[PDB]
């Protein structure tokens, strides 16, 4: 039952290759122009096709670099590895897929910058205002030993920096680092507040770390009284706490979802009380280093990825580019397949795919694998092609301008292919009168100065 590769009338060897990854292409020169020539290279072997001539291109995945997984107790040894293997090079056939994967385990402590951004709005009692402080600052010293790095912002109608990340690492202080804080006693600007956090604490330039997980705490006691977007602080992950009276309804809690990363269940936390500020971090701290998620930078147009997780205690879960609830030293891993969609123009692409917070990344270099070899002497203007009417790629002849056929030579269009019996009008006899050829299933007439020949089957001569 001729398949997918035989049935859809390829003219060439790159789109018998576009046919469909099992394809395979014979070259021959030497057969019989009505052959198979787009097929599985069992079945191209099976007929007497030069065996040498088959090209059948296969797409592989080839690991460059592969630095193991380092284990607990690593010293700085030409650094850590926490994803392996790290880079990987892929060549791929016109819309064919080819899967990989990767282990990943956090080696280190984690190196998050957190950002304090508190409400100082004049709704706020000194005690409640205070409550919040000593909430920063009991923070900063249950983490003073760890890769946590601490900036605080006060937000209420203006936005002001009272410590950024190098002021944290140069003192390690809360108490000197909060010992200014005036509070403002004015309105919520939330919306603009986000957006100063985003673009003018993390910075480099202030000790922001430029690889470490971006985290947000915003603490606040009443709705937003600007507007606008935080599409400037997209890549932070964001958890808002409303506390007090005035996030009693749904309504008023519903309105913070908008500041906070998805799912509002995870990262929006509602408090009637400044008191239980304390044991509300304690559980959020839990869920901040804990999880590995993987992350597609430059991922090309043209290319697709599909991921399944193994996510500790051998969990399969397909669909899944995230593993929760990890502790150090924990290993992970995922089977990545990559497709293609056709063949894409510049034939060399590269992306990355990299777990959040981390430095550690797999690159994937891509090369896509769509011609055929035999481009090599392609032969223009061919005497294989009626002599110049076509060019002789790969065995075949691809016409020029308004000739067809096997060699360019059925002119006129004969569309529909039918059978070469339709050129003598009945059974038994010779075709076209034995005056003409037979060419496509319909006859062209010899050529005599002697007089035109014209006619369906070549029978009438106008001398
Ligand atoms: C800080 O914590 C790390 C974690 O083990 C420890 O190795 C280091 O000695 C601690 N520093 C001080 C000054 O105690
Ligand atoms: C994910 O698992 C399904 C079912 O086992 C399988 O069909 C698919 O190829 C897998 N994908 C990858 C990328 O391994
Ligand atoms: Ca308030």
């Amino acid at each position: 039952g001729p398949n997918i590769c035989t049935t859809r009338g390829v003219s060439s060897c790159q789109q018998c290759l576009a046919v469909s990854p099992m394809c395979a292409w014979c070259s021959d020169e030497a057969l019989p122009p009505g052959s198979p020539r787009c097929d599985l290279k069992e079945n191209l072997l099976k007929d007497n096709c030069a065996p040498e001539s088959i090209e059948f291109p296969v797409s592989e995945a080839r690991v460059l670099e592969d630095r193991p997984l380092s284990d607990k107790g690593s010293g700085d040894s030409s650094q850590v590895t926490q994803v392996s293997p790290q880079r990987i090079a892929l060549r791929l056939r016109p819309d064919d897929s080819k899967n990989f994967s990767i282990q990943v385990r956090q080696v280190e402590d984690g190196n998050v910058d957190l950002v304090f951004l508190f409400d100082g709005s004049m709704s706020l009692q000194p005690d409640e205002f205070q409550k919040i402080l000593d909430f920063m600052k009991d923070v900063m010293k249950k983490l003073s030993n760890t890769s946590y790095q601490f900036a605080a912002v006060q937000f209420s109608t203006s936005y002001k920096t009272e410590f950024d990340f190098s002021d944290y690492v140069k003192w390690k202080d809360p108490d000197a680092l909060l010992k200014h804080v005036k509070h403002m006693l004015l309105l919520t600007n939330t919306f603009g507040a986000i957006n100063y956090v985003a673009t003018e604490v993390f910075r480099e330039e202030l000790g922001a770390r430029p690889d470490a997980t971006k985290v947000l705490i915003i603490i606040t006691d009443g709705e937003a009284t600007d507007s606008g977007n935080i599409d400037a602080a997209k890549d932070i992950i964001r958890y808002i706490i409303g506390i007090g009276k005035h996030f009693q309804t749904k309504e008023s809690q519903e309105t913070l979802h908008k500041f906070a990363s998805k799912p509002a269940s995870e990262f929006v936390k509602i408090l009637d009380t400044f008191e239980k500020l304390k044991d509300l971090f304690t559980e959020l701290q839990k869920k901040i280093r804990s999880k590995v998620e993987l992350e597609v930078r430059d991922l090309p147009e043209e290319l697709s990825l599909s991921f399944n997780a193994t996510c500790l205690n051998n969990e399969v879960i397909p669909g899944l580019k995230s593993c929760m609830g990890l502790k150090i030293g924990d290993t992970v891993s995922f089977s990545i397949e990559a497709k293609v969609r056709g063949c894409p123009q510049e034939k060399e692409k590269s992306f990355t795919i990299k777990p959040v917070g981390f430095k550690d990344s797999l690159i994937v270099q891509v090369t896509f694998d769509c011609d055929c070899a035999c481009q090599a002497q392609a032969e223009p203007n061919s005497h294989r092609c009626n002599n110049g009417n076509g060019t002789f790629e790969c065995g075949v002849c691809r016409c020029g301008p308004g000739w067809l056929g096997s060699q360019c030579e059925c002119s006129e269009e004969d569309y529909r292919p039918s059978q070469q019996d339709e050129c003598s009008p009945r059974e038994g006899q010779p075709v076209c009168s034995q005056r003409g050829e037979c060419l496509c299933g319909q006859c062209v007439c010899h050529s005599s100065d002697f007089g035109k020949i014209t006619g369906k089957y070549c029978e009438t001569r106008e001398l």
